[PDB]
């Protein structure tokens, strides 16, 4: 009955990810003791860990590999009006690929930061990881983010609000600068180990009076991680997002005219907009839409809708071609794009210049990748070396990317159907990434139809 | 309209690309330009046929490491479904995403080729075609139509008693897999000239049709087309009698004991008399809640709570299933034969294997009693028949039996209790899916006061 809500835990090594997590699910209680101790048995005889709470994260993290998951609900707790699943973490071979595959989709990330001495400016130095999981999550479009201050207990001195406010002051700066509003973020001071105002206010942070958020959809407020939690907005409907409709066919029809064929991705399409084709730049009124052949008054996201477009012929638009109106952001042309990609197995090396074809939506066309940025470490996103000679298989990447055909791709955080692609060289998949930003072309006014001309004259 | 699942099985170069692909061309699910450019890059790459085959042959190619783009190229629409077109044998991960359900087939298209040439006329006994039928009635696909495809080959051309010989030897094989063999179609067809596909050929006016006869109601017809239009929906979960795997076993205070579980099948009432598998306790449902509300029905998918009297919290744990005491009532399996695939890992699998077996909310090590076959995971064929070992990359049909007491399922009867994977400490090795189920020998054990 309630929604449902997948949550990823993201955080440098050793800042509390796994104790945090599993001492939350020891005290939802969506476990049994029985079960409990089954499993904190099994981890002991298999010798590694026997740390408490550690267990659970650890169990996830091997279940969200290569292969199937059979069963979830270890990793489920329920809140007022929240079922929770644990869905992935950091430290384990497969985490980017499932993120960036999509495999592991997070509505909210969990951004758990270390408070003792030393830590925390490890974390969020160039070496660390909390900027980079950050933007991670920015980049995958995880727009809400929960930042847990976790090991208040172990701050000179112990539980220190002034340790507190130093922390949240210079983490709100820098996740301002990746994208971020930290002003919709809560900021929750907590002890993964001793449980401290996870559930319930801890008698060891008096100072704390609690956690606030300003956002247009409601202010928020409370103390514990688990109100921060019930926080969460569900997953924003992109029927408030401006049209995208990238075309899976164009068929010309006797009488009618031509009809484009395609799945509205974002917002809405109703008879009488006028419309704009990216990359071919034409903008024309549709005259009228239809889903399994009966007409419909407007089309919302996820409907596959052919429409009835003037004046405008069969060898003007292509499969490929992405569709939007002219009253809200327009797609343009992709000029370049720069992307995070997962590098899938094959036995050769991939060097600057190498030009694959790009699945990307509806559209297929061959790109060049004009450089390689950054190689980024899969197992946790950690990067290793600016400005690599060449990728293998294993290897994440930021990567640029320049079209050899007019294309019209979107960055992922703001059009996800058309951020999301595959790179396939004969019949083997390479890489799937996701896409970063995009330049847009120059461009200008597109050859406009006699029907738009009349309609923008009204 | 309904959503309809294919899988296209088959021997190598019997024709299901070609096949496949006219029909796609011929129900216009995509756009001739369109066509026309694919067809096109597919003569450049020239590792496929060049008309027609392009668009299973893309399909295959885009089933692979686990990235789906876009499916709407294989789409159509016939008079009364949706289809899609979602594998074929002859790519690395082919049995992997039959078992991991990546790809959830309604029907499988088997695809037979008539005019064998010079080659072996006969369906051999240990053959692709067998195993690919195998393999379908293995994952549930209970819905199986044979194109005997390149009629046009045969000797003479479409033969009348080449088809017939095919249907007889086709029909002992599957019959002896378990199929029906009156309820599967058996269209003759040319998928590189069409014949019989959306029309009836004029080129075989001795065929008068095929003729299907089933437990629901029988069903004639001619072309290809009129045989996907006989493909029935899946059996609800609703309908199935009560499966209710346990996620939790809990003690509160005055209820009483109260399991909490997802209804996979059947519907919960408050006043059933349930059984639990395999403790053998049998026991009246007081009451039923979700959110701490009481329930009048639990239906398929509910995450539910249920009040059970007489019954210790020590007897009851997470991995036992619960389900009616009158309708198929779950039991103990004795031992099973499931089909896997081997992922990496390091050294060898032999029989006697132990490992520990993730099915529903069970965790329970199960032995690798007998290896009976080794499998290509490309091609879908059968390399071995009682291997000595598997290896990583291995698919295999093997014999499990549990050390402690276990409670599974037919993946084709209840699905989610009959899917698994199995682990060495933290490692996933192996993926797999119940073929049968041999239950105890065991009888109605403990019936409390209710
Ligand atoms: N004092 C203290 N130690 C903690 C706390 N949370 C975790 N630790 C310890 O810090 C280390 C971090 O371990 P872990 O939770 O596995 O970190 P991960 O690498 O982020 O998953 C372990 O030794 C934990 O026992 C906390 O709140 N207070
Ligand atoms: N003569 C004839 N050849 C066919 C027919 N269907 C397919 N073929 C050919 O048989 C070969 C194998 O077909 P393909 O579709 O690639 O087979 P698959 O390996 O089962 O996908 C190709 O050369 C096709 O052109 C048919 O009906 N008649
Ligand atoms: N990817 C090209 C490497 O050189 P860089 O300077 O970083 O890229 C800009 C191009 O050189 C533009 O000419
Ligand atoms: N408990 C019945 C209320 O739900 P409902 O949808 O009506 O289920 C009825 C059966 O599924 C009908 O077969
Ligand atoms: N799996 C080897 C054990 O011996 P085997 O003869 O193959 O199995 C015995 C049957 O299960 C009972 O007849």
């Amino acid at each position: 009955e309630k929604t449902h809500i997948n949550i990823v835990v993201i955080g440098h090594v050793d800042s509390g990810k796994s104790t945090t997590t599993g001492h939350l699910i020891y005290k939802c209680g969506g476990i049994d003791k029985r079960t409990i101790e089954k499993f904190e048995k099994e981890a002991a005889e298999m010798g590694k860990g026997s740390f408490k709470y550690a267990w659970v994260l650890d169990k996830l993290k091997a279940e969200r590999e290569r292969g199937i998951t059979i069963d979830i609900s270890l990793w489920k707790f329920e809140t007022t009006k929240y079922y929770i699943t644990i869905i992935d973490a950091p430290g384990h071979r497969d985490f980017i690929k499932n993120m960036i595959t999509g495999t592991s989709q997070a509505d909210c990330a969990v951004l758990i930061v270390a408070a003792g001495v030393g830590e925390f400016e490890a974390g969020i130095s160039k070496n660390g990881q909390t900027r980079e999981h950050a933007l991670l999550a920015y980049t995958l479009g995880v727009k809400q983010l929960i930042v847990g201050v976790n090991k208040m207990d172990s701050t000179e001195p112990a539980y220190s609000e002034k340790r507190y406010d130093e922390i949240v002051k210079e983490v709100s700066a820098y996740i301002k600068k990746i994208g971020y509003n930290p002003a919709t973020v809560p900021f929750v001071p907590i002890s993964g180990w001793h449980g401290d105002n996870m559930l319930e206010p801890s008698p060891n942070m008096p100072w704390f009076k609690g956690w606030k958020v300003e956002r247009k959809e409601g202010n928020a407020s409370g103390v514990s991680l688990l109100e921060a939690l019930d926080t969460i907005l569900p997953p924003t409907r992109p029927t408030d997002k401006p049209l995208r409709l990238p075309l899976q066919d164009v068929y010309k029809i006797g009488g009618i005219g031509t009809v484009p064929v395609g799945r509205v991705e974002t917002g809405i399409l109703r008879p009488g907009m006028v419309v704009t084709f990216a990359p071919v730049n034409i903008t024309t009124e549709v005259k009228s839409v239809e889903m399994h052949h009966e007409a419909l008054s407007e089309a919302l996201p996820g409907d596959n809708v052919g429409f009835n477009v003037k004046n405008v012929s069969v060898k003007d638009i292509r499969r490929g071609n992405v569709c939007g109106d002219s009253k809200s952001d327009p797609p343009q042309e992709a000029a370049q794009f720069t992307s995070q990609v997962i590098i899938l197995n094959h036995p050769g090396q991939i060097s600057a210049g190498y030009s694959p074809v790009i699945d990307c939506h509806t559209a297929h066309i061959a790109c060049k990748f004009a450089e390689l940025k950054e190689k980024i470490d899969r197992r946790s996103g950690k990067k290793l070396e600016d400005n690599p000679k060449s990728l293998k298989s294993g290897d994440a990447a930021i990567v640029e990317m320049v079209p050899g055909k007019p294309m019209c791709v979107e960055s992922f955080s703001q059009y996800p159907p058309l951020g999301r692609f595959a790179v396939r060289d004969m019949r083997q998949t390479v890489a799937v990434g996701v896409i970063k930003n995009v330049e847009k072309k120059s461009g200008g006014a597109g050859k406009v139809t006699k029907s738009a001309q009349k309609a923008q004259k009204a």
